[PDB]
């Protein structure tokens, strides 16, 4: 039979432009089957062939050569993998595109795209299927504020990421001006109650609606800090794998990402991150694209689960046909 | 300064081409603007220019000259109305394509439209937010029913419209073979409990999130009969309105209607469908693209409203640039 061939798009017009085109140099040396590559511009414009590649030689491709519908063949390619992050991205625009376009693609359909991105949705759905979510609140703009809970909460736009239009609310003084900056991002914003201490768990899930979950992961703070040695060294986020959680903790948090993945029907991948507080586990967001550099933890955590890179792509691939 | 050029989007794949198609003449003769026409043939090829309007000589249009990404100039329109429904009409795939064009449009954005076609997940947010819906259970390919109340229910795909795959069950060994037909459409199913004698209801809805409501109109079913003087007369349609509802049932109908509106975000419009059974209320479907036909429910709501066909044509034009 001939080799299968698939087509990677990467970079994107979101804010996380470069962790796409970063991943894109590792997605291409290791998915098991010829891969084509062609990258979203950050002006929204693409870039096929080979000014695509060239662009892999920098951290950002501002370029763009070809206005949205792209002079592609699609027919050339089995199965199209949209490694791009965020709003037009991870949201369902792309993926409907692919649709009309009949063509199988990576990771999570139209509905699931569009409902993770949703801070509101996504969240109504989890608490009515009984999954615990950080107590929050909807408010769009015109509409007066009624947050039913304390003072110290965060802010956000309900549909983007990348931390944009977000607002740590001190006194209630400060509520007013942060949903205005909110609706600069979109016209619906969420009111989170923030919780403290807390610690950041997140966990992988690989499979089209019953998927599999890798072992949990920690995300912890790493202060800059004056070194004996080498004196002067940077904040850094810390992975840690597995996570250092009691007997039964672990158990938990992956029941509970592999029965949110289950009901928003997600398919193909998504990484799942959770608030630990008190005891208390709290589905924080799913991410259908997670980050897929070598640093990045949804391929990490798999690897700690036994999933080679090469064979959690190769699986993602397969399960775009099934 | 110059018109504004609208581009008017009929036809579509799913059964409901010809409902489609039929809207296009009446939406071309009526918008009050200057409007182009475009028809998605039942093939999923586009017909543009000349033979889109060839095509409004029939009820149908199986032909399609261009494959989907249309030789469109996009360019030239203010507002794009894709007059399409159910699959690949209002599920969000067309309106994520008009988003990447980064094309104004008529209705519901991705998020909203994908979620109202798939009735699982819109029913667990209405019934988050104290809507009330009929008890249902969804139900996917290989997973055991576990249907929760008597036999007499309804079992149909999840997310397709026209009535296609549904059945009703008499008892439970018949929900086997149902499941499997609905699955033959979506892997996923939802089991609804059919209720008996109730009467069907209908709300319109018009503006971007807050709307307002049109009066409430029933459906009722006129069985064929023979007439002392036409002798055999076939079954038919009744659309009511006003529905000779009693009073405040109007009033809650109504706010239902506006409530379901707003927490999903609906943009534009939407034809709210409810169901009427012992002086309770149930929210059965919302649909963001309802047919538009002079015959049609949500044209004719809003008219009894004091909204003429022309003025509400115009009214969800400018909706698309607000």
């Amino acid at each position: 039979m001939e080799f299968m061939r698939v087509l990677l798009i990467a970079g994107g017009v979101s804010p996380e432009h470069e962790v796409s085109l970063l991943s894109a140099e590792g997605v291409l040396r290791h998915i098991p089957f010829p891969t084509d590559l062609a990258v979203i511009a950050q002006d929204g414009r693409w870039l096929l062939g080979e000014k695509a590649l060239t662009a892999l030689e920098a951290k950002a491709a501002p370029e763009g050569e070809h206005p949205f519908p792209p002079p592609l063949s699609w027919e050339r390619y089995d199965v199209v993998f949209p490694l791009l992050h965020g709003r037009f991205g991870e949201d369902g625009t792309v993926q409907g595109f692919l649709e009309l376009l009949g063509k199988p693609y990576v990771g999570a359909g139209v509905a699931a795209s569009a409902l993770c991105m949703d801070k509101d949705l996504s969240k109504r759905v989890l608490a009515q299927a009984g999954v615990p979510v950080v107590p929050w609140v909807a408010v769009r703009k015109g509409e007066p504020p009624v947050v039913p809970f304390d003072p110290p909460f965060f802010v956000k736009p309900a549909n983007t990421g990348s931390s944009v239009g977000i607002s740590r609310v001190e006194r209630f003084q400060d509520l007013e001006a942060a949903l205005a900056l909110a609706f600069r991002y979109d016209e619906k914003a969420v009111v989170e109650k923030a919780l403290s201490p807390v610690r950041e768990l997140e966990v992988g899930v690989l499979g089209n609606v019953f998927g599999e979950a890798s072992p949990v992961g920690e995300v912890r703070y790493e202060a800059p800090f004056y070194d004996y040695e080498t004196k002067y060294t940077p904040g850094r986020a810390e992975l840690l794998i597995p996570a250092p959680l009691d007997p039964g903790t672990q158990e938990t948090v992956q029941e509970l990402a592999l029965k949110a993945y289950k009901v928003l029907g997600v398919r193909g991948m998504a990484r799942v991150d959770f608030f630990l507080a008190e005891g208390e586990l709290y589905l924080n967001e799913l991410n259908t694209i997670p980050g897929f550099t070598p640093t990045s933890m949804y391929p990490r955590l798999f690897e700690a689960g036994g999933v080679a890179y090469p064979e959690l792509l190769r699986r993602l691939v397969e399960l775009a046909l099934t």
